């Protein structure tokens, strides 16, 4: 249901790719037409599996084709697409970097300030006002970028606060509407840790310098997740749904199942 | 001020065009390189003047070059760019249609004694169910902004902001005059519709300041408010600080080409 709301699809091509049918460049389509049409005999059922096959890698090295750039620029990030394996910081960082291509007013948090309570004591911190004004460095594709952003997104691990282990939660700052909101989404329904509260409060004072209505909000009313594996997909789906203008009130009043989030893995990662 | 904040510029190329050296497509740019370099010998200093010069129109009349398609699709609309001539509904309709090309989530008011646009459903506009023509193609797309410039400072601006967490329905009058009864009725009807899909919807009249002291700039003022709201300038800036008619004289150079 709600998976139909957002603008993603199970295709493994990059979201900004208009072709949609084939993810490969038209040159790479030509040079590898022999391998692509016998992909089943290579043990493959996708273009990403073909250009990662060792025989295709050798043929590409012969002809001077950069297959690694094809995977980074025209395909979605690699990750547990068809299994329930836990998301890593690399799966999340490389996914948010790709969404920043399509959503050009979206600020994806860097890799260092991703999953750490130490963000209050890190040497260089993010300034949400400088984010809004376009004066903060973000990394879109593999390139540094400064641009005005009215949305901010980050996924962090709450394992620093005592718990069973890795648990991803999402943080989203919506500066598009007349009332800006700093949002904390926990699929399990647990309140934010103290350090998260201080960070949300600090961002509110900053944003109150350039806007009149700023709310801090803990989206922890419903325990959506009953599995032990989908907190990663839950956190990424919240950011994507908010980017596609699904209100946070939907995550407050209506439950989102682990089945829907397991299917969301096919929207996140390529077949690799 | 706010004019430096918005994304427009005095260039006569279309907003959705990414080329900055020239408005012309790189194919027309090559075949007209002889006429383009002798601009002054033709009496021109702009590209729109060149591809409309009868000598250039006759050269491109030999090969299969459609200078009319370049003029309509690659340049801003013709209008009073350098004078204080009053804006027509044609100048306003053509400008709003062009902005819908760059702002893909913007629904422009369809232009078609007394008329009224009560035929619109804002919920259908938000969900992508209202037909609109963008770049000459009939499409349906989810729009979170709605803009209209209507006549009652007779030109006024209506802007609906459905981005983010709290939505607003806005009426702008650069002379500082309150909206009439029928406008208030429309704004209250649209608020009732939007309250079915959103929790907070605010209705607002932006009439604090009499911005316009001249007799000519009600048109540019209305288009400027919509463009500023599209580029995320809060309505509060039009309430707290005055925008002079001199800035609207400069904004005319952002709106139209020479023709």
């Amino acid at each position: 249901s709600i998976l139909e709301k957002i603008t993603s699809s199970p295709s493994e091509c990059a979201e900004h790719i208009t072709n949609k049918d084939s993810c490969l460049s038209k040159k790479i389509q030509k040079e590898l037409t022999s391998f692509l049409q016998k992909k089943e005999t290579l043990g493959c059922d996708s273009e990403s599996c073909v250009i990662t096959h060792p025989a295709v890698k050798a043929y590409a090295q012969q002809k001077g084709l950069d297959l690694s750039k094809e995977l980074e620029t025209r395909f979605k990030a690699p990750g547990p697409r068809n299994n329930t394996g836990l998301l890593t910081n690399f799966n999340i960082d490389e996914t948010l970097q790709r969404w920043a291509i399509k959503y050009t007013k979206f600020f994806n948090c860097p890799f260092s300030m991703m999953d750490f309570e130490r963000i209050h004591y890190k040497f260089n911190q993010v300034d949400m006002v400088k984010v809004y004004k376009g004066e903060e460095l973000q990394y879109v594709e593999g390139k540094a970028v400064k641009r005005p952003c009215n949305t901010f997104g980050c996924v962090l691990n709450t394992d620093f606060s005592t718990g069973t282990g890795k648990h991803w939660v999402a943080i989203f700052v919506d500066m598009r509407g007349d009332c800006w909101s700093i949002e904390y989404f926990n699929s399990a329904g647990n309140s934010p840790p103290g350090p998260v509260i201080r960070w949300m409060e600090r961002v509110k004072q900053q944003l109150l310098k350039i806007h009149h209505t700023v709310k801090t909000l803990a989206v922890t009313n419903i325990r959506h997740q009953r599995s032990q594996t989908e907190c990663g997909p839950y956190s990424l789906f919240y950011i994507r749904a908010r980017l596609d203008n699904v209100s946070y009130t939907h995550f407050i009043s209506t439950r989102i199942t682990d089945e829907e989030m397991y299917k969301f893995r096919t929207h996140l990662f390529r077949i690799a």
